[PDB]
């Protein structure tokens, strides 16, 4: 519904779906740490703007038993969590290229590229994933 958080995670998948194609800017800057950097950038304001809309949300909540409340704050406070990770792993694995394509000493890389494109495509489908779980239970949270 075009919430801060919401554009910003926008950013960042923006952002991986380019690093996705593996072009040769891409594969320039992979071995610079430029996209890692860039990334934990888009990462952190995410998280970020993630944190300050569950406290505003927390201003009109529809009022329920403390132990309900209790649980769907744990229960957003998972998802969350679980989404920073995702975007840590895809960080990870970038970061794993990196010294892969070193240790080649100057072979080819296109079977790690081939490599790296099928584990980012599942790493993306389970951001994505953890997105919409979480993006879901902030709408109902309120309500409680």
């Amino acid at each position: 519904s075009g919430q801060r958080w919401e554009l910003a995670l926008g950013r960042f998948w923006d952002y991986l779906r380019w690093v996705q194609t593996l072009s040769e800017q891409v594969q320039e800057e992979l071995l610079s740490s430029q996209v890692t950097q860039e990334l934990r950038a888009l990462m952190d304001e995410t998280m970020k703007e993630l944190k300050a809309y569950k406290s505003e949300l927390e201003e009109q909540l529809t009022p329920v038993a403390e132990e309900t409340r209790a649980r769907l704050s744990k229960e957003l406070q998972a998802a969350q969590a679980r989404l920073g990770a995702d975007m840590e792993d895809v960080c990870g694995r970038l970061v794993q290229y990196r010294g892969e394509v070193q240790a080649m000493l100057g072979q080819s890389t296109e079977e790690l590229r081939v490599r790296l494109a099928s584990h980012l495509r599942k790493l993306r489908k389970r951001l994505l994933r953890d997105a919409d779980d979480l993006q879901k239970r902030l709408a109902v949270y309120q309500a409680g």
